[PDB]
């Protein structure tokens, strides 16, 4: 399929890291903060990626001191209509569980 270039990439321990993907433009900080309401998202967690112009990739990353939480918010969370289209969680370690 698309051949993509790679260079060095390894798993490492801490807390659960979780991937955002399929966010529009609108999306922002103040609206992503609000959309994992009432999980403890980890401060400056909240990652978000740009383009190489510096525009909104539509992507995000986010960490969680609990793997049991990160879980229960990305099920809860997951596939939410987020403005106008939907947002796909995924977790970040797995599926093999140390």
């Amino acid at each position: 399929g698309s051949s993509g270039s790679s260079g060095a990439s390894s798993g490492k321990p801490g807390p659960t890291i979780i991937k955002v993907q399929n966010m529009p433009f609108t999306v922002s900080i103040d609206e992503i903060l609000d959309f994992f309401y009432g999980y403890q998202v980890i401060p400056g967690s909240v990652c978000l990626k740009y383009n190489e112009k510096g525009m909104p990739t539509g992507e995000a990353m986010v960490a969680f001191e609990s793997r049991d939480e990160a879980t229960a918010a990305v099920i809860d969370l997951n596939d939410r209509p987020i403005g106008s289209r939907k947002v796909k969680l995924v977790l970040g370690s797995g599926p093999s569980s140390g």
